[PDB]
């Protein structure tokens, strides 16, 4: 397919949002799209509905059955296991026939043609991530990456949010980035695994910083930049603690539209 998107998450609300993420992608492209999931992290109900969603919205999909290898230290906590599946297996989840894959968070709403991200020049980097926004200045106290360990360690590189990333799998494989990430994981495994690990290894495994418009989250990013945002992440706000759905329905007018459309499809599938 032209566009290849990977997502992984757990839970009922995240499955509901995952369907909305997929629909949002299809509403903004005419290029072909394949979604890649990890079989064990989708509920039976989700897996039964998926072929119906695919036929309605004109995408293909694959459920991968890759299991955490015995030689790699596991994670007892589900959230951390899922973070491992996001970042530790990019060279092994996907076949060598695949040139590129994009991780999109299940809570995202896309407002752009994702083929633009496929075509974006990564300047030799094995992957590209969006920097955390500086624009909402009133949240500076929560920008942990601008002080202490991160300020000195980054030596002027951005700290990037892990909600969205494009992986040039040819470059990633050539650099043995998967081995390098797993190697650092083993050393460090003796906080936010999916985000801290790639941000920590930029000197060895570089990140191309995507233009800021690629990922807007209200927590970090100014109101004025919503109108130009290509994708929205519903990232949590440590100040307000505003609930996830309230953020979704408040921030994103089309969220309800997509949710309703999918629900109506489910009603018809069940009626038949
Ligand atoms: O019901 C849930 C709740 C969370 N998660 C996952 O748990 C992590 C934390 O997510 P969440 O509590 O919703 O916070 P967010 O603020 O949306 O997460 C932001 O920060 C995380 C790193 O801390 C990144 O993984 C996300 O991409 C980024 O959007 C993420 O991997 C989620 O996908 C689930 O799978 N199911
Ligand atoms: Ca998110």
């Amino acid at each position: 397919a032209d566009i290849n998107i990977f997502s992984v998450a757990s839970g009922h609300l995240y499955e509901r949002m995952l369907n909305i993420m997929m629909v949002s992608v299809m509403k903004h492209t005419k290029h072909s799209v394949k979604f890649w999931f990890i079989e064990q992290f989708l509920s039976p109900s989700f897996k039964k509905f998926l072929p119906h969603l695919a036929k309605e919205y004109g995408f293909s999909y694959e459920m991968v059955t890759y299991k955490w290898p015995h030689w790699l230290r596991g994670q007892r906590e589900k959230q951390r296991e899922i973070w491992g599946y996001k970042i530790l297996f990019l060279d092994v989840l996907f076949p060598l026939s695949l040139d590129k894959v994009i991780f999109v968070d299940a809570d995202q709403i896309v407002r752009t043609d994702m083929y633009d991200l496929v075509q974006l020049d990564l300047e030799g980097a094995p992957y590209g991530f969006t920097p955390m926004c500086d624009s909402r200045k009133e949240m500076e106290g929560f920008r942990f990456w601008k002080q202490g360990y991160w300020k000195s360690h980054l030596r002027g590189r951005p700290y990037h949010i892990s909600a969205l990333y494009v992986v040039d799998l040819n470059r990633f494989r050539a650099l043995a980035a998967g081995d390098r990430l797993r190697g650092q994981y083993h050393t460090l495994s003796a906080a936010n695994l999916d985000q801290d690990l790639p941000n920590n290894m930029q000197a060895m495994i570089p990140i191309k910083s995507l233009p800021q418009e690629w990922l807007w989250c209200e927590t970090w990013c100014a109101d004025e930049d919503l109108k130009t945002a290509r994708t929205i992440d519903l990232c949590n706000n440590p100040l307000t603690k505003e609930p996830k759905l309230d953020r979704a329905r408040r921030q994103v007018p089309e969220w309800t539209e997509y949710d309703n459309e999918i629900a109506e499809l489910a009603v018809r599938v069940r009626a038949a």
